């Protein structure tokens, strides 16, 4: 009888009680800049950053970053931009300063403000419990203020939060796997890297909502606390189902499945068979020991559901007693 159909818990209607250009991007007008009026410095990025660089605003001598865009889709042009201004000014997302397009190859670009980046990806060496923790935090912020606008990122991942340790300031970057939200809307599965695709993704459910971030945001969180990157290292598509199976549990798997009524190929569920469900408790070690506390088992726990419908909000997750010590301290110090 096909999927049963499913609605976010939180901000589902954020689009439709908003006017029409908000969310239609297809018909939103790109009102392009001066290429002119920028000059590329250098690369940036260290060799993991394709076609990004520091730039300068000849106009003001402001330093900027410049990022080249592939060759893709008008439409998905106009989605990331349309998305990155909606969000302009919003806590911890990037800040969309420009838009300018090459004279003669008519190659767009998008010009961002300077932010300083110890890459998240090599920052786990100094990184202590309060840290990670904050860090959470920022990301959380993020994730609930797009969430609110009706964006979902669908790109959540440690390449994309860039991170200034000096002044403890997080930017959430990369909008352009990022979509609205439209209640009733089907989505396409093939979003995300492998190892922070939620189960939806991975059993072909397309009416899916904000709460992919929040799948995903719990990857992050394992993969830190417990040494172990990527937490769900899956090889090809049907193994990282597998490898998220031999975690969670096969019996909740089946019960998600059966729930949205979902159709898997029949070779899958050989495939996925039966296992049982790993304590979270199995994968600390004396290595990641200081790294782990009660309160952040429980906070993964309820981030790395099957049932999307059952993941903490962001807003949820921000309330959740693994950042009460951080909430406090922020709240009398900035
Ligand atoms: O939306 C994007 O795809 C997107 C990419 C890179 C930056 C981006 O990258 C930097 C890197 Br990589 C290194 C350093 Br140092 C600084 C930045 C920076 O300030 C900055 O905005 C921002 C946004
Ligand atoms: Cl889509
Ligand atoms: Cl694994
Ligand atoms: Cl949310």
């Amino acid at each position: 009888s096909g999927p049963v159909p499913s609605r976010a818990r939180v901000y589902t209607d954020v689009n439709t009680h908003r006017p029409r250009e908000y969310w239609d991007y297809e018909s939103h007008v790109v009102e392009w800049g001066n290429q002119d009026d920028y000059q590329l410095v250098r690369k940036l990025g260290r060799g993991k950053y394709s076609e990004v660089f520091e730039a300068i605003n000849i106009t003001n001598n402001e330093k900027v970053v410049v990022k080249i865009l592939k060759p893709v889709k008008k439409k998905k042009i106009k989605r990331e931009i349309k998305i990155l201004e909606n969000l302009r000014g919003g806590p911890n997302i990037i800040t969309l300063a420009d838009i300018v397009k090459d004279p003669v190859s008519r190659t767009p670009a998008l010009v961002f403000e300077h932010v300083n980046n110890t890459d998240f990806k090599q920052l786990y060496q100094t990184l202590t419990d309060y840290d990670i923790r904050f860090y959470m935090y920022e990301i959380l912020k993020a994730l609930d203020y797009c969430h609110s606008m009706g964006i979902m990122h669908r790109d959540v991942k440690p390449h994309n939060v860039m991170i200034d340790h000096e002044h403890r300031k997080l930017r959430l970057i990369d909008w352009g796997l990022a979509e609205f939200y439209h209640p009733g809307q089907e989505y396409n599965v093939r979003v995300a890297s492998r190892y922070f695709k939620g189960p939806e993704l991975l059993v072909d459910y397309q009416m899916y909502d904000y709460s992919l971030d929040m799948w995903s945001l719990g990857c992050m969180l394992a993969s830190m606390i417990f040494r172990k990157e990527p937490f769900f290292h899956g090889h090809d598509n049907y193994d990282q189902l597998v490898r998220i199976a031999k975690v969670l549990g096969t019996e909740d798997l089946y019960d998600y499945i059966d729930k949205y009524n979902i159709e898997l190929d029949p070779r899958f569920n050989d495939i996925l068979g039966r296992h049982s469900r790993k304590r979270w408790e199995r994968f600390v070690h004396s290595e990641n020991q200081h790294l782990v506390s009660p309160e952040a088992l429980d906070f993964l726990d309820k981030l790395l559901r099957y049932d999307h419908q059952s993941r903490l909000t962001a807003r949820e997750a921000m309330e959740h007693p693994y950042f009460y010590t951080v909430v406090k301290d922020q709240a009398r110090m900035g």
